[PDB]
């Protein structure tokens, strides 16, 4: 089965109604994997042991906790599968991704910051030389545009449609305009 990955690596950079927002968003991702009859193998990366996050899941949400069907792990997604395989996902990004492929894990970063952060996913790959993609929201959305840099949850609905063979236009439902 296909890995994908989401990054915890972000902890730092938020505030605890930001943090919160991450915690609800992932929680919502792995309901949608769960609905899918061709899931992805969902990987939480990065997640130290007891900082906020784990914290935040172990404290507020035990109970949903035990339960997520997932692999979760403080090793890095390149401790893990090859680099050549490995894409980073992020609307920062200039190579324009035309193509869903089942040979590679996708990366996406545990992050809300209201787009205030920019560029902060875009390094975090550079330094660890790994490719990088955006969607291409201006191809298949002239005007109504809204801020490019869509929820975790947005993400996971938008990968799981090309994964079942769905065009454009179909994965691209799922961002809402204006
Ligand atoms: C709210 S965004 C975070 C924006 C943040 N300032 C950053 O540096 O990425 C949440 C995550 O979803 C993914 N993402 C969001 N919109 C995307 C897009 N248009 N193309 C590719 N990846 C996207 C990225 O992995 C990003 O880390």
């Amino acid at each position: 089965m296909q890995p994908l990955v989401f990054d915890m690596a972000y902890e730092n950079y938020m505030k605890r109604k930001e943090l919160q927002n991450t915690v609800s968003q992932l929680l919502e991702s792995e309901g949608w994997n769960r609905r899918n009859v061709d899931p992805f193998h969902i990987y939480f990366c990065n997640l130290k042991i007891d900082g906020a996050l784990h914290r935040e899941l172990v404290k507020r949400y035990q109970e949903k906790w035990d339960k997520l069907l997932l692999t979760s792990t403080e090793k890095s997604h390149v401790d893990l599968f090859p680099k050549d395989s490995i894409i980073y996902l992020t609307a920062d990004s200039p190579n324009v991704m035309t193509t869903f492929r089942h040979d590679k894990v996708y990366v996406i970063g545990s992050f809300v910051d209201k787009s205030m952060q920019p560029g902060t996913s875009l390094a975090k790959a550079k330094r660890l030389n790994l490719a990088t993609e955006c969607l291409p929201l201006d191809k298949y959305l002239q005007w109504e545009i809204g801020n490019k840099n869509l929820t975790l949850d947005q993400m996971i609905r938008i990968l799981l449609c090309l994964k079942n063979n769905g065009n454009w236009q179909e994965a691209l439902q799922f961002v809402p305009k204006r």
